[PDB]
């Protein structure tokens, strides 16, 4: 049962964020642009992925679309205070979406993925999930990878599906859920 009242006042709430915010900002200037966050997604990711034209495409109006959505614009400065306020506003958008049964931003980000690693289907592999840790460096050690698996559920071949790792991110990203804690290890407090 997905946890859906907010938590934004929670130091781990903040913390969490605060330890992705410095994470995307490479130069550790405490700003970072949409321009920065699309050229993670595209020139590095999904170039290093070998993500098909269309897939890289797809993908970057996903992540156009979730970072829009907590307020950063291309050529805007955005500091963490800021970045936190945004995020609030994308917590309680997504999850009035969610309760609806509209897509979310962030499961339409995850079809992307997903897409990326896409046999049959919708799902990734420990392999491919500890691939996706490296490259987009979110969880760079592979123990912590292995942690995600076992948190998640899998489905009956041992891979993750984009409808659980998006319940999982709901309640990691949004809620606080103590359901979704340790979703990524050790990597992402
Ligand atoms: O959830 C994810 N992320 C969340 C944040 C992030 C950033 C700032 C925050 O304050 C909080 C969270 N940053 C990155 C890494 C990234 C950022 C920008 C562009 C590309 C990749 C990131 N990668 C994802 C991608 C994903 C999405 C849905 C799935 O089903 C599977 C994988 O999985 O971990």
């Amino acid at each position: 049962a997905v946890k859906l009242k907010t938590d934004f006042d929670n130091p781990r709430w903040i913390k969490r964020h605060k330890h992705m915010f410095d994470f995307l900002d490479i130069n550790g200037n405490g700003k970072i642009t949409l321009d920065e966050i699309v050229s993670k997604a595209s020139d590095d990711i999904c170039a290093k992925l070998e993500a098909t034209p269309e897939q890289t495409k797809r993908h970057q109006v996903c992540v156009e679309a979730f970072f829009r959505g907590c307020g950063m614009e291309y050529g805007k400065e955005i500091a963490f205070p800021q970045f936190l306020d945004g995020w609030k506003q994308l917590a309680t958008s997504e999850l009035k979406k969610w309760a609806r049964n509209e897509p979310t931003l962030i499961r339409e980000w995850g079809d992307a993925v997903f897409d990326i690693f896409d046999d049959g289907s919708g799902t990734i592999t420990l392999d491919e999930w500890k691939a996706f840790g490296k490259i987009s460096g979110i969880s760079p050690s592979q123990e912590d990878c292995e942690a995600t698996f076992r948190h998640c559920d899998l489905d009956n071949s041992g891979d993750l599906d984009v409808d659980e790792m998006t319940r999982q991110h709901l309640g990691f990203w949004y809620t606080l859920d103590p359901e979704a804690d340790g979703l990524y290890g050790n990597g992402v407090p």
